[PDB]
């Protein structure tokens, strides 16, 4: 609801963002051609998503600011800031895309796959990453937040490359040692609930003033353990959603994913159990997955999941209770919902 | 002679850079896997070179900064942020290598040849670029320039990305009409001499004190000429250096560059000899490339390139007459003399 409610002003407000980024000035003629490059990049790898990540940046700014101070001007800005979410997402992806061979990517041909494209996409990459912050100059480099958000992001960056390294680490080889529990929940903080959890919510933060480290700190508590749910539920339906609901096909066990799944099996299957998925875990045939689909359910995993997600409710619902003060608990219940749904 | 004096120390400190970065904390066991690679990334990529652009930080501030203001931290800071401009190039050069497939670099596999690594160099280089900011967060976070060295870095960034783009689009696809005099300038402009030479000297500035506009901006006329020079001096040496003097065996014309010795040639032609280039432009063949050299040769480069080298220098020499106030001329003659030696 609330998010339906933002999304037609943020989507509008990208064209406003490629203006701004694009503006090709009359006294540098020559950069044009590769400002042209710039604008196309931004164009097909920023747009296409549901933007729930930048979009929170805009929803929590709406409940924690006096609605007195939500000027034009602010408004803006929130738009702003949550398209640097965006983007600093865009460049994961393009960069995650080109390393795991991935072919497409919501629908659409991975950019990387493009004829004329190919490892080009590093830079076009980094330029993706880049835009963040000649964002924040341009339109907050006047506000007292400034450096609490350059800081914000960099660190963001560098929490989830963090992830992205030990991710790659963890999976080289067919090594299912390497796939303990402690592992799993350690890629999935650094790789993606601190950017997709905590960055929006602590950027709207910033934007209203709340810049202490125990409120900071609550707040992380509390998405953290949220980032760790959604990431779980998005492995379980990798395998069990139905793709009409998701809009996501699911290839984790053909790609030898790191995945909530594959731990669970393995802290619970016998010794001979151990060999079949020893087996099946990675090959391109079909009955290879489908044998691991039908070990998972043996395993009794989708109900393990439900076990899993109404403890996870009521541990959230805690964490609420404890450490939203003195932020609205909308905040986060707004969020639960989005997630638990 | 004055960088001899400053590298011992300089490449000491690499040392303790590496300590901090992957100073691996007892509250978070579970990354130590992820910190192990990141060192052996630094080790690898960051070391090796010569060390001209971050001992030019050191230098400076020496010049710069009143010695009883040159304390053990200042120093130390001085050092870290050489560092820090060395690990930016880094970041460049390992990803530069993937784009173009390169071999070797600085007579060394590159990184993302060796076994095992592979498309990972992309995280390894986005986590050298992020660990510019992790240092001047350690080492700088409360001095007053702070934000003026978060800013030079990204812009140096954004820069360097955008002159890669502009090379890239420049040389798809031999099409030498894409190769103007024009598109060379703004080639070497973006992607060279902003980070190679105006961020530097930029960045012992504001660690001094010195933030002005207009200062900055004289620095910066002075130093993006410097770094056309060098660039075009490295065009050349690609060709008639002596890989003895020089340290590097050239193949500018085998990977059909946007090179100096190209954009003259085709500036000087008969419509007969473009043909004869169109040709040999590109192959392996070795006599495809030594007939672009013998035709280098019979357009009288060698000696363009002389007269471009004294009319250079006169106009550095004026530059610095006019610009260098209030810096100490020396801090720009100093690289002159590195560069034109
Ligand atoms: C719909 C709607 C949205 C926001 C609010 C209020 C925000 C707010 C408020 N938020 C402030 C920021 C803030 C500080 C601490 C805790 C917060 F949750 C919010 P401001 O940036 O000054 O607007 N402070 C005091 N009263 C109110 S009432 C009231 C109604
Ligand atoms: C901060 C933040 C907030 C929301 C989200 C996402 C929500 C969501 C999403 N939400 C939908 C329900 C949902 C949630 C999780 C998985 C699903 F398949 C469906 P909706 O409740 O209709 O908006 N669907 C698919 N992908 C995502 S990513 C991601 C990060
Ligand atoms: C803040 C907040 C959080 C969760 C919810 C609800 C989730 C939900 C719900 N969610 C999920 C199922 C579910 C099962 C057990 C415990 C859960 F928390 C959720 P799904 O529909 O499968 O995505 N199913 C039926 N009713 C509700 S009400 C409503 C508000
Ligand atoms: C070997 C050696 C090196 C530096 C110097 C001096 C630097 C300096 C100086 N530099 C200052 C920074 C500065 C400001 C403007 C223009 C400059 F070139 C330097 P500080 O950061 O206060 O040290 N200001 C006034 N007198 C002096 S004498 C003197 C001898
Ligand atoms: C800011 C700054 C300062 C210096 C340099 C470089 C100097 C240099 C270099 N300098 C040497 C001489 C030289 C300069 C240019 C090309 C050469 F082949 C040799 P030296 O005078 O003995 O130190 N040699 C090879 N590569 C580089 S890169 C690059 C950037
Ligand atoms: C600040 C400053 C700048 C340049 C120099 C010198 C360069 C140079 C010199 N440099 C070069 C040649 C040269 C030729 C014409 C004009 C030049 F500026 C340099 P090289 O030896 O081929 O790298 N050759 C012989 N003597 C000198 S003195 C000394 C100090």
């Amino acid at each position: 609801d609330v998010y339906a409610q933002e999304k037609q002003d943020f989507v509008q407000h990208f064209s406003q963002i490629v203006r701004v980024l694009t503006e090709d000035e009359m006294g540098h003629p020559e950069i044009g051609d590769a400002i042209a490059r710039l604008k196309e990049v931004l164009e097909y790898n920023a747009i296409g998503g549901k933007y729930n990540r930048g979009l929170t940046v805009v929803v929590a700014f709406r409940e924690l600011v006096e609605p007195r101070k939500q000027d034009a001007d602010s408004l803006q800005r929130a738009w702003t800031v949550g398209w640097c979410v965006e983007l600093l997402q865009a460049f994961f992806l393009v960069a995650d895309d080109i390393m795991d061979s991935s072919l497409t990517r919501r629908g659409q041909i991975c950019w990387y796959q493009k004829p004329g494209v190919g490892l080009d996409a590093i830079n076009d990459a980094n330029l993706l990453e880049a835009c963040i912050y000649r964002l924040l100059k341009l339109y907050c480099r006047e506000q007292p937040y400034y450096l609490n958000l350059i800081e914000l992001f960099l660190q963001s960056s560098y929490q989830t490359e963090i992830g992205q390294t030990l991710d790659l680490l963890t999976a080289p080889n067919v090594d299912l040692v390497r796939f303990t529990e402690k592992r799993y929940k350690s890629i999935v903080k650094y790789k993606t609930a601190f950017y997709s959890f905590y960055l929006p919510i602590a950027a709207a933060m910033y934007m209203a003033g709340i810049d202490g480290e125990k409120e900071h700190a609550n707040a992380k508590k509390i998405l953290l353990e949220m980032g760790e749910f959604f990431q779980i539920q998005d492995d379980y339906l990798d395998l069990f959603g139905d793709p009409s609901v998701t809009g996501k096909i699911g290839t984790d066990i053909q790609d030898n994913k790191c995945s909530w799944l594959v731990v669970q099996c393995l802290q619970r299957a016998t010794p001979e159990q151990y060999q079949i998925l020893k087996e099946n875990y990675g090959q391109k045939e079909a009955e290879k997955v489908a044998r691991v689909k039908a070990l998972y359910e043996e395993l009794d995993l989708p109900a393990v999941f439900l076990q899993y997600e109404e403890d996870s409710y009521s541990h959230i619902m805690a964490l609420i209770e404890q450490y939203a003060a003195p932020l609205p608990p909308a905040v986060f219940l707004g969020l639960a919902r989005k997630i638990y749904k």
